[PDB]
């Protein structure tokens, strides 16, 4: 169960390599305004996180599927489809806060190390074509990085805290899920755990300025 973990510095390098490989199959958004907006919400959430140990980069990708995913080394990809599906900035932030916390807790590199072993992960770091196999399998359009129940719970727990500290209503993620119904599996357990975490916080009115969100969403539906 225990394993040798690569260093923060080594993971920065792993992320660099994954990023360039993953991006070969993506169509980027090259819209400074959309870029600026996602950067802002991401930066705001990071101010609420427990540890910011990477220079986080938020990349918006042209893809109608509803997804966001962190890769090793603090790089978070956000699909245009997610931005278009979100009803408000709070929903968007809820999804982003969960993914940021997978990065904060180093879940990607932990899961890869438990699955493949330290030697393989270290070899990715050093670049010993294996890196290309893994990019596709973990992070491509049919690719499932899949996190243990424990890591999902951690990302949920931290995401509620992150949202709260950043001044967003922590119900954002579950609200997004409800709207969607009207691989990060939203199980009975996760709903119960998230509701309990939210229940422990002081009741308060969450203030939002949806100006920028509505502008950006508007621009994306034009594409
Ligand atoms: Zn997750």
């Amino acid at each position: 169960k225990g394993f040798n973990m690569i260093s923060i510095e080594q993971e920065k390098e792993l992320g660099n390599k994954f990023a360039v490989e993953i991006e070969k199959q993506q169509q980027p958004v090259n819209d400074p305004e959309v870029q600026r907006y996602v950067d802002k919400v991401g930066k705001r959430l990071l101010s609420g996180a427990r540890a910011v140990e990477f220079d986080y980069v938020f990349k918006v990708v042209k893809d109608d599927s509803v997804n966001a995913f962190a890769i090793p080394g603090g790089r978070v990809y956000v699909h245009t489809g997610l931005l278009k599906a979100a009803d408000n900035e709070t929903e968007l932030a809820g999804v982003l806060a969960h993914e940021i916390n997978h990065a904060v807790a180093r879940h990607g590199t932990r899961q890869m190390t438990q699955e493949y072993g330290y030697s393989l992960v270290l070899s990715l770091v050093l670049g010993d074509n294996m890196l290309a196999q893994l990019a596709g399998q973990l992070f491509g359009k049919a690719g499932m990085m899949s996190y243990s129940r424990e890591y999902e719970n951690q990302a949920d727990f931290l995401g509620v805290e992150t949202m709260y500290k950043a001044g967003y209503n922590p119900n954002g993620l579950t609200s997004f899920f409800q709207k969607l119904n009207a691989t990060h599996p939203l199980t009975s357990e996760r709903i119960q755990r998230v509701q309990a975490e939210i229940a422990k916080l002081p009741p308060q009115r969450y203030l939002t300025d949806e100006t920028e969100f509505k502008k950006i969403k508007g621009r994306l539906k034009l594409e």
